């Protein structure tokens, strides 16, 4: 007996095409995208060349259209200097992506000015998305309060994170926020076997006294997304090892565990995975999609998932029940049983549908 949930969307992932084509490229992190049940995709803009202007969107356009195997949107990246450029091209992205700790990225910005000129100057109607750790989350949402718009919180992390932004919803605040399964799954507890190199990861791993705060204020959750971030396992153990985790194979598995164990609702997961997403980012629907999973599968975590270049999962040896048996996209069988029936260029830009574009006052 299989259930049939909605196509999926994670609004956060790496798919690192153009540039580091040695850890993911569209073709493969969209088909391990679509081996976790996920159909639509929002790439970040921390490539090489990085997606902070036209002529680097207009790339990363061309690359995805040809790669990409489920449909997506294309993150901006600010820069110290590009506030106030980006208005002829804003509304063909998924959103504005805002570097304001030391992560893998080329883009942190220098100050607060700098932020502000950005939430000044990209279009109001058009998301924002913050990576904010710790007090940069309160420092953003100022930002956010003196320009008289909403934020988005990347990959929330800790309970000083979440309960400050459960302060600021109380005072009817436009912010919300996302949150990884290796958050919710992973502790200081697994940094031991992980070791120091496989274990690095921006936000750091928490406390169990983080993740229980997460679970305990999942109302406050409005995205689960996975912030797949692949990299390969002699990058992740060598001398200077680069933070992030790959996750699309593994989320879902993770999460319909949680579900089988009563820790949430399937219905907490859609509103997360499929409602919220939408809401917040203006993602259309895609007609004819669907996902079937079995909740009856037991299986654990092998050393590596089959489809992203990655090659490693800090998930391994994790016991698991729930699986991704078939994705149909569009009216196309898209996965079956660990086979991807849909080629490199299937996938869609949702921005240039008509339903895709964010609606605007003249
Ligand atoms: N989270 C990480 O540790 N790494 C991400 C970047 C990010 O999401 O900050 C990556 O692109 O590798
Ligand atoms: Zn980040
Ligand atoms: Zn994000
Ligand atoms: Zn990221
Ligand atoms: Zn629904």
């Amino acid at each position: 007996g299989l259930v049939r949930l909605p196509g999926l969307i994670d609004v956060h992932v790496h798919l690192r095409e153009p540039g580091g084509t040695h850890k993911e490229d569209f073709a493969s992190g969209t088909a391990a995208a679509l081996a976790g049940g996920i159909t639509m995709v929002c790439a970040m803009p921390n490539t090489r060349p990085p997606i902070i202007d036209a002529p680097a969107l207009a790339l990363a356009q061309k690359l995805a259209e040809a790669g990409a195997r489920c449909d997506f949107a294309l993150f901006l990246g600010a820069l110290s200097e590009n506030a106030g450029t980006l208005g002829t091209v804003a509304g063909s992205a998924a959103g504005l992506k805002l570097y304001l700790n030391e992560t893998f990225s080329e883009l942190r910005l220098d100050s607060v000015v700098q932020w502000m000129e950005h939430f000044e100057t990209w279009p109001s109607h058009l998301p924002i998305v913050a990576h904010a750790e710790q007090q940069t989350v309160a420092a953003v949402l100022m930002v956010a309060q003196l320009t008289q718009r909403s934020v988005h919180i990347c990959h929330v992390a800790r309970k000083e994170e979440i309960l400050l932004i459960k302060a600021a919803k109380a005072r009817g605040l436009p912010v919300t926020c996302e949150v990884a399964p290796h958050h919710l799954f992973l502790s200081h507890d697994d940094l031991e076997r992980l070791g120091p190199g496989k274990g690095e990861v921006r936000p750091e791993l928490g406390s169990r006294q983080d993740v229980e705060a997460l679970w305990e204020n999942m109302a406050v959750i409005d995205c689960f997304a996975s912030d797949h971030a692949p990299h390969t396992l002699e990058e992740k153990c060598g001398s200077r090892p680069p933070p992030g985790f790959p996750g699309l194979e593994t989320m879902l598995p993770l999460l319909l565990t949680a579900v089988s164990e009563g820790r949430l609702s399937l219905d907490d997961l859609l509103q997360r995975l499929h409602h919220n997403p939408r809401r917040i980012f203006h993602l259309p629907p895609q007609e004819d999609t669907y996902v079937e999973v079995d909740l009856e599968h037991e299986w654990t975590i092998p050393s590596h998932m089959p489809f992203s270049k990655a090659h490693w999962t800090p998930f391994e040896g994790q016991k698991v029940k729930g699986t991704v048996r078939r994705v149909v996209l569009r009216g196309e069988v898209a996965y079956i049983d660990g086979q991807v029936l849909v080629p490199p260029g299937y996938g869609q830009d949702v921005r240039k549908w008509p339903q895709g574009a964010v609606p605007q006052l003249p």
